[PDB]
Formats: C-alpha cells, sequence, structure tokens
C-alpha cells in the first residue's frame, strides 16, 4: 500500500523540485492533454503545473483506496495559456465520492487576487467505507465555452489525527471531528521559517509557512528559538501531528509585561463565510520550566477560547519543559475573517505577563458534505 502522486497531464515519470516522483495520470481515469504556453518564474518546478488534462464534459478518476481510512487529497491548479483555451472561461465543480469540494471555482480569478501563479487546494476526507475514491470534474452549465482542468492530484493515507474540538463561545460544548471533512486554509509554523513539504512529519509533506504576513497588531512581538540540540519529547503523541521544527521555534510577546498586559498579539485570516472552523494551536514550551511561569488568554473572534479561571498555560498542561501539545476550538463564521488573539492573564499572579505560540492549522470543516465557498 503506497500513496499517489499523479503529475496529471504527463505520458511518463517525472520529479519535482524536491525530487519527487510523479507519475501520469492516465491509469486512473475512469482526454486531452495541454502544456501551458508559458512559465512563470514563481513556480517552484516544471512537475507538475507546467502539464494539464483538459475537461470539457463530466470526467472521473477513480483512485484504489483503503475506505477505512482518512486520506489527505491536493489538487494542484496552474492558470495560465494554453493553446486554444481562454483560461477565463474555466468554471467547474470538483467532488471527491459524496463531498463537494469546489463550485464554480475560477482558478484564474483566484490567483489574481491572491497574487499567486498556482493553486494547491488540500483537503482532508474522512473514512468512506467505499473501496475507491472518484473524483469527478464537472464543467458548469452556466457559461457557454466552460471547461474544467487539473494539473496534479496527490492521494495520501494518513491517521486520525482529528478528534474534538472546544466551542469557543461555550463552557461545556465540544465538538467531534473524527467522521469530518476538512479543508486546510492555513497552515503556519509560528516564528520560523518555511518548512517544505519533503521536511514534513508522518510523509505527508504538508508546508509550513510563516506566519509574520498574518499580524494585524501594531507589534511583531519577539520571536524565540531552543538551541538546535534542543530535543522535543513527543512522548505517546503521534509523530504526524506536526514536525519537531515547529515546537523548536515559537513568537510571544516580549518581555515587558506592563506594556504586554495592555496589548493583544493578533493574527487575523481571511475565510469563507458560512463554515464552522478549526483552530488547531500548537504549543511547545522550550525556555520556562515550570507551572504559572507564563498565563494567557486567547481568544477567537472576539470570543473566549480559553480565559477567566482557566486560561492556557503550557507546562501547566504538559508537565515538563521540551513537550508538544495541541488543543482543537471551533467557531462558527456568519465577517469574512477569523481573528487570533492573545494577552497575558493576572490569574494565579504567574511570575512572567507574556503569551506564546508555536504553530497553527486552521481547517473548514463541512456543512453537508459541501466545503465549496465563493471565488475571491
Amino acid at each position: 500500500g503506497q500513496d499517489l502522486a499523479l503529475s496529471c497531464g504527463t505520458s511518463e515519470a517525472s520529479a519535482d523540485q524536491d525530487k519527487k516522483k510523479w507519475e501520469p495520470d492516465t491509469k486512473f481515469l475512469k482526454s486531452i492533454h495541454a502544456t501551458a504556453t508559458y512559465q512563470d518564474p514563481s513556480l517552484l518546478s516544471t512537475v507538475p503545473y507546467m502539464t494539464a488534462r483538459i475537461f470539457t464534459a463530466p470526467a472521473t478518476y477513480e483512485i484504489p483506496i483503503k475506505g477505512d481510512k482518512r486520506h489527505l487529497l491536493r489538487l494542484y491548479f496552474y492558470p495560465s495559456t494554453y493553446t486554444g483555451l481562454n483560461i477565463s472561461n474555466s468554471y467547474f465543480t470538483v467532488e471527491a465520492n459524496d463531498v463537494t469540494l469546489l463550485s464554480n471555482f475560477s482558478a484564474a480569478i483566484t490567483c489574481q487576487a491572491l497574487t499567486q501563479a498556482y493553486l494547491v487546494k488540500e483537503y482532508s476526507l474522512a473514512p468512506t467505507d467505499k473501496d475507491v475514491l472518484s473524483i469527478k470534474f464537472t464543467p458548469s452549465d452556466k457559461y457557454r465555452d466552460a471547461f474544467a482542468f487539473i494539473n496534479g492530484i496527490e492521494v495520501i493515507q494518513m491517521p486520525e489525527l482529528f478528534d474534538t474540538a472546544a466551542l469557543v463561545g461555550f463552557t461545556d460544548q465540544t465538538m467531534d471531528a473524527k467522521t469530518a471533512n476538512l479543508q486546510s486554509m492555513f497552515r503556519l509554523n509560528v516564528g520560523g521559517q518555511d518548512i517544505p513539504g519533503s521536511q514534513d512529519s508522518g510523509g505527508l509533506t504538508r508546508t509550513w509557512y510563516n506566519d509574520a504576513p498574518y499580524i494585524f497588531s501594531a507589534g511583531l512581538g519577539v520571536t524565540l528559538q531552543a538551541s538546535n540540540n534542543f530535543r522535543i519529547n513527543y512522548q505517546n503523541m503521534p509523530v504526524s501531528i506536526a514536525p519537531a521544527d515547529i515546537y523548536k521555534t515559537a513568537r510571544s510577546q516580549g518581555p515587558n509585561g506592563d506594556i504586554n498586559l495592555k496589548s493583544n498579539l493578533t493574527w487575523m485570516f481571511q475565510i469563507d463565510k458560512n463554515f464552522t472552523y478549526i483552530l488547531r494551536l500548537h504549543f511547545c514550551e522550550f525556555q520556562l520550566s515550570k507551572i504559572n511561569q507564563k498565563v494567557f488568554n486567547i481568544y477567537i473572534n472576539n470570543r473566549t477560547a480559553q480565559a477567566d479561571t482557566t486560561p492556557a498555560d503550557i507546562i501547566g498542561w504538559t508537565g515538563e519543559k521540551g513537550i508538544p501539545m495541541y488543543k482543537d476550538y471551533a467557531i462558527y463564521v456568519d465577517g469574512e475573517e477569523i481573528t487570533l488573539q492573545m494577552t497575558p492573564s493576572t490569574f494565579g499572579q504567574p511570575e512572567y505577563y507574556d503569551s506564546s505560540l508555536n504553530g497553527l492549522e486552521i481547517f473548514k470543516m463541512d456543512t453537508m458534505k459541501n466545503l465549496a465557498g465563493p471565488n475571491p
């Protein structure tokens, strides 16, 4: 049981900048191949972006999978100039079995908003109890010359890394996420450098990005880094949750407590309205060593994630320096942003007045098997 990396409209194997091996998509199609006229300088590689499969009717890929298990699915789109196609005519839908991923999706308009040359839309699909994963591409019937296209598909089997999340508005409300279909919206290494997929845990090849572009607060904090002899004690936590490089850097508020108290450390993100999101906050304390040295509040969208008499204390939760952990929080959104905020807590008079975060993932959950939002 090996994983798949299909470089779509190609006839033979290729390797990307990370010399990750790709293979052709031909075996799995249940069509037209095109090569993009133009190589944009922002591409990290030729593979799998330069080549595409073009659908003018509905088309289905069927991948053999173990439907017992959850899967990571990536769709790689390169909206560029192709001979005899106007990429501004591309509007289509994509479904993965019963889940709707994309709808009236314009790769062209999306990229022009995000000032990007290419998109990677990634999903985590729940166990299906179906032997095969079918991805169906459906060009829009609401535009006269619609077509669908795809540059690459990966299907990676992954462990059950989702379980429950706390609902921020409320005292006792928890949510179940083990049967949920998710879209990864942001995956950040807070206080750290970008981590390429070839450096990620569990063979999942996720990318963790630097968080600096998401700070709305005036101050950019103070970044912290552990010594590179520092070893992270995962213990029974699965290694797949995140790579150790996440836990060996953090971004904090700083050493002036008087000033810290009067401010919030603020990240904010653009998301799709009418969905519930899970915020996964990663933590590891590599400087302090005991409970009640650093104690701080967490708020998501002007509501309490952890505050009052139960604020965050990393070693309070973990019990020892160098042990990683995470907490999941859910929020429903309907206002097109998600705001994360941190400030220190006076509860228990901690030795310091600071707050710290090591990493952050934001997942979108399906409302009745649909993850599709609008175009920017």
